[PDB]
């Protein structure tokens, strides 16, 4: 990663021991449950496109995920390209040159080239594209693995209604339903299926009821 | 987090693997037992809010609970628009925009401005407003989750005082008793709730025992 | 905590997740046993009221013990408040206002305040004084959850005595015999709890021999 | 390793125990699996040929493999000794002389020579030239313990897509195809080696389905 | 402890939780076997004699080998007041004064003045004075809690060479032979208390084998 | 050990207790396997002749081997003081003296003599001089207890060839061949050694046979 050292200039560090460790054993545990992506995004803070390209090339398993991801970040490379072409023909002596998206995404540039864009002034941050393109990739491998439409999260006669509610959201999250949605739905999806006797209780609350006072209800 | 580097000026660094990977296990472990929030406060020292989200964020159960604190989030950022509305129209050039309740809540700030905000002389500390908005939601959670009254806090015939005190206490610390109410309870409900035995003891001790007293009473 | 950065300037840092992790687990592993409070003593070197606050607040059991030793805190407070009561009124503006026992014990006062307590020339030292009050409660805990006198503690038939005298001491130090009494009992009680043969050996060293010669002897 | 201080100059660390251990245990748990490549060349960022060997030499098992490691690496070596000839005879007094192969692969230079070919203005990259002998022979070893044809992949009458897909690209990954054959594989070798019921499906498709709609289809 | 910072001034650190769970366990798992030793005394690198007080008393059993210790340490501190008497009467204002023995094993001293002798030019290094002292305990309850005596350590009839010597020496160091006698031992006890068959081998090597030709004789 | 700090001078800084516990897990792990002696020479860079000492002593079993390797270490001590003989007689005030055998095993010499050494100007490389006496002192006892002869590795007629040259490389690098022998034995007796079949398919490859294209051959 580029970090800020003791003194206030932007250096390049090794990706740790600690960090490559933790993101193998998340994916080994938790596979695309949604959770993983903001763990990804967060023990990706400051990365370069070769760090982000480590962290996803030191995963074993999940390789039809991989190469959908792949896929996703070629679609958005040749996005870039579209909007952001690049002058053919040899480079000013000394100088930078310009981005292509196979650059962004590590594939055609050195590490070297990363660290001079990314510590421009101002930065051309091809560390937070690219990682932008790969949680696009990674969001749609969690809705793909998502087992369970939401239509069929139905409270049971004995579960108690938190843990309904849990497997409700829980599922949401992963089907990955907007805020407006996870928002409203608590005035209607999560009401419907639940069991009689709290179908009920919440159906008497009347409408405008906060999901603490359904939860309250209905214990 | 922001954090003093070992010359004295306030830098961004990334929160740590150990620090993601403590949040996570003490929440795996202990759900929303109230000793959770003071470790969420304490691995949450120095955050942005987006450190803030990244840790409600990793956590993959409780959906539930992580729903009702977006309620709650929702709400104290409304409060604070009320309080403290912000021009519409576009920004001075170069200069610090104030932030709205969803700038707080780091959905519509980014890092930069965060760090532009809790950086100011004087700080407009983003971070630690969030945070406080983020502990009266956990809160409500511990006491949502709280599983029995104090009233059902009674001393076994062949419970150990200690043992019964130590229940009692846990307890009143989940339904969020007030230390006036946690500092008086010693002379009543403590008392009445104790089995016949200690309860006899207790009572010929007369009032203003300390919580020592009456332990060593009934040892 | 406060230290000293690798510049020479006492500053604030972060409580650690190691050390946050560490005495959580002594706690869970060791209870009240005695050797618990020196390891609290070196896990908070360093630290601010707000530090000594989280370290105790992330104790999840021993309510009954979290409780006394609130009474034993307040108590120090009062205290503190008869030897040094403060104005009451307006601040000097820009001024540093005196502490109350309750600015000591980080109920009343922010971190803010700590810190520059703590680093004001010569230091108030906010932090140190609350430890005191601390560990003066920790003590009477220690005592308090002691399980056996140092009058049951005898030795057995076939017990070797080197087990014995490590019950012994063991217990004086939880019962908080004074080392005047620790280096007594070894001329006294030590003997009299004795088995007969390693009795009769001890009684004929004579007086003033040391524990390695007593444990010498009676092997 | 060569790193770079708090204050921006190119100093030696020695490597330490986390990323020592890092290493010997990824090769305890995953052998030659594809995916401990990018482990390897991660943990030993800015190594020198000195922590290279090291690496390489804490293994215990795999002896056959690092043998055939030793032959890659010593036919590197003699390539290099024909495109870079190096002056026989003595050193100008005080100067840095031209690395060999076996300088390189740090069988004849010291840790001293290494640095200062690393930290020259401009830098003789010694560490990052043989890193990439290194991984050359390493992909070969990866091939060869790779135990299965793509030919004998082939999705079970039960199984499902996913899991029959995991196994084709993880099979790939080993035997070393490129990225052309893997993103072209998908319209053939894939649907060919699928069982009849979604063989049937994605015939129907038609040309040009990316890897997410055939595993939406086969779902 | 007392450590260099970056810029190599002396300064006081905090004792770190990873050296503090360190000692704990070395001492749950290895009790006074004698490579006990050299780990407190790396452990304990830079101490000052507040840092030893802590390291011994976050020991929970082994209570008679503390008291013992105690006693050890008494004896080495009077004898130091012996050779170094302090003036009574009062300080010199703002100066240091001299240390006592209890002040040396922390007892009598502030931090604060520890860390005044152990930074003064020149030091007065009463952290490495008082190890001595805690080291010189220690070895005594090594050689107390040695359970065999040399005398009794024999090669049994089926017992490999090897498993003999590493038994004998082991014993040896605990029982706390000299290096000379160590040394002799290979050409007299060792021979003696071998088994019959080795015995003989051994004679006819003759006298000045090394202890590695002697193992190899006995392969 | 000795290390540059973050500005550049050579200090002392302690052994981590990493460091500590990561040498006596490798010893407790895998005795005197051949992989042990890389891991020593890795943990103890920058080491001083204490830190060396201090590494060896915390190895509680194994004790012939630490007999044998004090041997070794006098024997190189005796050549140093053969070919760099000291003057008897006093120091010149305030000057280095120079170092003799003991001096340089840390025996009689002082780690602020060894550190006065080690960053002279140029410096008098104590620990790298030790470190070579105590590798050589090892690789005597790796030898020692390699368990098998190269002779006795044979291919069962059931083990697959890849195994069998595990085994056959594991034992030759215990036995400590040569890298010439290591070379050659793949033309010779690792062909004579491999079982019927694949000894009559290796005969038909013909001489100059890579490992590589012999391993191919026999899978
Ligand atoms: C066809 C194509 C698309 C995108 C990429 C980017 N990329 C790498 O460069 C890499 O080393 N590993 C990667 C792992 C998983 C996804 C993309 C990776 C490569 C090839
Ligand atoms: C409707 C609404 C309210 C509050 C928030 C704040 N927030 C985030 O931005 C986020 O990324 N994760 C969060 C997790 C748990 C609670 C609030 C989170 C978002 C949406
Ligand atoms: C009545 C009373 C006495 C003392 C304290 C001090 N104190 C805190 O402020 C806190 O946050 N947690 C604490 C945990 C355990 C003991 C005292 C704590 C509070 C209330
Ligand atoms: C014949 C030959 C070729 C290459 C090397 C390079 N090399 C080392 O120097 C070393 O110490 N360990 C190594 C381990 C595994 C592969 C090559 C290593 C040595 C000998
Ligand atoms: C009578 C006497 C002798 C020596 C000491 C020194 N000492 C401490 O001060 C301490 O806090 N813990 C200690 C643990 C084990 C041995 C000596 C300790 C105290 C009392
Ligand atoms: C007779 C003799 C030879 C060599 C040494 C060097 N040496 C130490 O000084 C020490 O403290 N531990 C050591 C452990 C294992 C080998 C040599 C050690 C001492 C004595």
């Amino acid at each position: 990663p580029i970090v800020q050292n003791l003194q206030g200039q932007m250096v390049h560090q090794c990706i740790s021991p600690r960090t490559l460790n933790a993101w193998v054993k998340v994916v080994e545990e938790k596979a695309f449950s949604p959770e993983v992506i903001p763990m990804f995004s967060a023990l990706s803070c400051g990365a370069t496109p070769q760090d982000l390209n480590t962290m996803l090339n030191t995963v074993g398993g999940h390789q039809a995920a991989m190469q959908m991801l792949k896929e996703t970040i070629n679609e958005e490379a040749a996005e870039w390209d579209r909007l952001h072409p690049v002058h053919a023909g040899p480079i000013a002596p000394g100088q930078m040159r310009e981005p292509r998206g196979s650059d962004i995404a590590g594939t055609t540039s050195t590490l070297q080239e990363q660290i001079g864009w990314m510590t421009h002034n101002p930065p051309i941050p091809v560390g937070e594209i690219y990682k932008r393109w790969i949680i696009l990739g990674l969001n749609k491998i969690v809705r793909m693995y998502s087992p369970t439409s939401i239509l069929d999260i139905r409270q049971g006669p004995k579960e108690p209604f938190r843990d309904y509610v849990d497997r409700f959201y829980k599922t949401l999250r992963a089907e990955q339903a907007s805020q407006e949605v996870k928002n409203a739905a608590t005035e209607t999806l999560l009401v419907q299926n639940a069991n009689p006797d709290c179908k009920t209780i919440l159906k008497a609350l009347g409408p405008g009821a906060t999901l603490e006072e359904m939860m309250t209800a209905c214990q």
